[PDB]
């Protein structure tokens, strides 16, 4: 299970927390909770960051692994998030529409070994969308994660531009993601970031009203940086995106259903 590690292994393995980007020559991303730095333990790339059982029992190739801590070191992703391809960071190709079925694949089949498993992630979204050498979807960062048996909470957490209407009340069940989900297919199918300021809408989750309104058509919104993505599949993923971002919970399907469908689209 958890290589318990000390911290003076961990600062030398990152070359002492080398904190410029590795794209320079560093060990450098970063979040609202720590760095994470590249490391290299005995020929083992890791990612080093500043629960466990919630890690200790989801193991699923769809699942970031947790190796070990002082704390916490995890399977390395070389290929970063899926925000950060969708966005094309530092310069890397844009992904293909062939790849983007796959991710949205793995990242269901991810979501559903949760789910199986009574756990709500409760911050679903693309930049906790990891890709390895493979470019396999690894779900990350399980902080917020909660065990379920719809409870409330006084301490309401997630990312604003992906949160259902029920998660910002502060309820908590799978269904809330369920709905963040939805919103990183629309990610997925567009290649824009969920909240953007100087854009009109500002929230991605808008497009659907547009579109419903028939004052706008998904292929408007679809991604230009793709030449292999098909009417009829895009189209298939829409659906099963406008699904999960019905704005009342018991309505939205459910992981198996959206697993299901995003097979079928396939
Ligand atoms: N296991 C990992 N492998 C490779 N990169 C990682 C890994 N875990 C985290 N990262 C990167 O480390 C950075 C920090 O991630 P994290 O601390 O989870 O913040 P975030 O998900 O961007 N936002 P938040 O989760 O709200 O704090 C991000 O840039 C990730 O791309």
């Amino acid at each position: 299970r958890f290589h318990s590690f000390s911290f003076y292994e961990l600062k030398n393995v990152t070359n002492n927390f080398d904190e410029r980007p590795i794209s320079v020559g560093g060990n450098k991303g970063e979040g609202g909770f720590g760095v994470v730095y590249k490391g290299y333990v005995n020929n083992t790339t890791v990612a080093v960051k500043k629960e466990i059982k919630v890690m200790a029992k989801c193991q699923h190739e769809n699942l970031v692994e947790l190796l070990g801590f002082s704390c916490l070191v995890y399977v390395y992703m070389p290929n970063g998030s899926l925000l950060d391809r969708l966005s094309c960071l530092d310069g890397t190709p844009p992904l293909s529409w062939h790849m983007r079925c796959k991710i949205a694949q793995g990242a269901a089949n991810g979501i559903n070994f949760l789910h199986e498993n009574h756990h709500i992630h409760r911050d679903i979204k693309s930049a906790n969308i990891l890709l390895d050498e493979a470019f396999t979807a690894k779900i990350s960062d399980f902080g917020l994660a909660r065990a379920s048996e719809t409870v409330m909470t006084s301490r309401i957490v997630g990312t604003t531009a992906y949160m259902a209407p029920e998660a910002l009340r502060g309820e908590i069940t799978p269904k809330s993601d369920i709905y963040s989900f939805g919103v990183v297919l629309l990610e997925i199918i567009t290649g824009l970031p969920a909240v953007d300021e100087h854009r009109e809408p500002q929230l991605l989750l808008d497009i659907k009203e547009e579109i419903e309104d028939e004052e706008k058509t998904i292929e408007d919104y679809i991604d230009k940086k793709m030449n292999d993505a098909d009417s009829t599949s895009v189209e298939a993923m829409y659906s099963v995106a406008s699904q999960c971002l019905h704005e009342k919970k018991n309505k939205r399907p459910d992981i198996k259903k959206v697993q299901q469908l995003l097979q079928e689209m396939t």
